[PDB]
């Protein structure tokens, strides 16, 4: 049980690996601050072995964060559709 | 612990099997992007044997995703009432 | 770990028993579609022994579902105040 | 694992004790019916030893319930700021 | 399993240590009472080592609390951007 987190900037897929005999457990997703205040809804994706899964759609006004239980035992990528800001993903790494 | 997820397109029941001595744990539901300004509320169902259970009602305006804990040890189907878009279900498989 | 769920129709108490050395874990609650556009908040109860406990208040407009963690080791009843529709309760049974 | 719940009526702290080598796990909080009036936000507190902690703020309009994971290993008190109604807390007791 | 909680006043980082062979599990976040209207965004952070992670953005009107699952095995800091009030964080400590 080790705290884990990342900031995905401007949506470009961030490729991650839990490591041998580990899982990443993502528990918290948060929409970062806007520089402009042109806010469209922002889609969030986890890509695992190809399959690209929508996990949610955030907005500053209505959906600025999610409490989640996403469990990843293999290489994956996090990505989102906001070209001008960050989405924060956090949780913890687990053994076995 | 194996990441798992599916896209249910246009609501047609997707029949799934966790596998022998496995469970599917569904943790995240997300509503896909709409192509038009018709938004009807979209009902989501898990059908197990003779029981069709409503798990929720989504909309782009108010309810575009759910964080869930749905546990399936036997064959089931996922379905929804949106004839013109997708709902994404994700989570993980567990060994017994 | 066995998927479990029920439909409580028109609010009448549904009396249930987890069984010997079993638990019912209720993880998802969902408000059925309305035919009868009166609307009003719908209170949901779990009755265990002499205690009738409110678990929440649903509406089609604002609160059409809940994600819960309700654990029941002994006989109980589910009930709600909607006389003209259903509320769906689902989750799983656990041994030991 | 035993179902547990209480109704905290009006503004008075309810003092509770899990017992020796037990925990209370609070998983669901629900605001009781207001008998007409539109009411003010209601703050919820758990008091443990030297700490009175805000756990949230409920309203009939916007926040009538919470799904929680509050874990108490020693004597505590639940209280809230609604002088003329109830808040229901439920979950389960765990033996260590 | 020991109840844990803190009040972070006016945003100033609170530096905390779970202790040897312990984790802090943060389950509940709640926004304190405002005396006026707050116009500044209320952003919440957990800082661990070189990573400052946004966990969400609170408001009195729309997002006065979060139910979370944040796990910390290391020294960390909690902080937020509300200059004129408190955010309450609670949960429990776990051994081993």
């Amino acid at each position: 049980m080790e705290f884990w987190g990342v900031e995905v900037k401007n949506g470009k897929p961030l490729h991650l690996d839990p490591g041998l005999d580990r899982l990443v457990h993502i528990s918290q997703v948060a929409l970062g601050e806007s520089k402009n205040n042109v806010t469209e809804p922002i889609q969030l994706y986890v890509t695992v072995g190809s399959d690209k899964l929508l996990i949610g759609t955030l907005s500053h006004e209505k959906f600025p964060q999610l409490s989640t239980e996403i469990v990843l035992e293999r290489n994956f990528a996090l990505s989102h559709t906001w070209k001008n800001g960050s989405v924060f993903f956090s949780g913890y790494k687990v053994d076995l």
